[PDB]
């Protein structure tokens, strides 16, 4: 049960590092961490000043298809959209695959749906023009309660989310597999399957959590639905525990 559901996790993940202090040692360490005897993650996640970096890295080990992903608004989720959508520039000209921007969940906590909507509008219209995926964290650690849940997550496919995503991890409640539920319900009850993929981030540490979080996948979209357009981890042990459970 666990080796199937371990390389399935493994090429969903996006391997990430977004410490305040990083360096470039720590990403390039990274970036070889992502090419396994089993397989390549489909990302890695990095703050923007390192993307120049790990892209050379990945390309001299012969893994250009791993992607590179970043965040913006983060972890805050505050409501300047103008702040907002510079950082999602200023990403997408460091080099972005991919930009993961965390919602201005307080702002719809304190009763506005429309600001959400407004700053992840302008953040995909960006990264669409320049191919580059958009994910939405709606820190369901912190909003808590289901209704808010499903609001964010619906307001943020409403304005154009190609991922909605649990968590920064950075709070100290990051996915569980309630919030997974809810939030994938959210995907089929809007119909958008085909379109808005799932991450879990933060808190998904071994191959047992994984493998609950792809049960609930399989349960509600068919055991053919996650792939990498549609399903990613947030995550960086759970790498040596999806190792550690395929005999590596």
């Amino acid at each position: 049960d666990l080796k199937a559901s371990s390389l399935r996790a493994l090429k969903l993940m996006d391997l990430t590092t977004l410490n305040d202090d990083d360096t470039d040692e720590k990403v390039i360490a990274l970036c070889h961490q992502a090419k396994t005897p089993v397989g390549n993650t489909a990302a890695i996640c990095i703050y923007p000043r390192f993307i120049p970096i790990a892209r050379e890295t990945l390309k001299e080990q012969g893994t250009p298809e791993i992607r590179i992903a970043t965040v913006t608004n983060f972890p805050h989720g505050n409501d300047d959209i103008d702040i907002a959508l510079a950082e999602t520039r200023a990403a997408i000209a460091w080099g972005a695959d991919e930009v993961d921007v965390v919602f201005p969940y307080r702002a719809l906590m304190a009763g506005n749906e429309q600001v959400g909507f407004d700053l992840v509008k302008a953040c995909k219209e960006a990264c669409a023009a320049a191919n580059v995926l958009l994910k939405v964290i709606i820190e369901t650690g912190e909003l808590k309660d289901e209704a808010l849940i499903r609001k964010a997550s619906e307001i943020s496919i409403k304005a154009g989310a190609d991922f909605i995503k649990t968590s920064t991890g950075k709070v100290a409640v990051n996915a569980t597999p309630e919030s997974a539920r809810i939030m994938m319900e959210v995907i089929r009850d809007m119909g958008v399957e085909k379109t808005v993929g799932f991450k879990p981030a933060g808190g998904v540490r071994t191959a047992e959590d994984a493998q609950k979080y792809l049960a609930i996948a399989d349960e509600l979209f068919g055991a053919d639905w996650a792939d990498a357009r549609h399903y990613r981890f947030g995550a960086s042990s759970l790498l040596a525990s999806l190792l550690k459970a395929l005999g590596h």
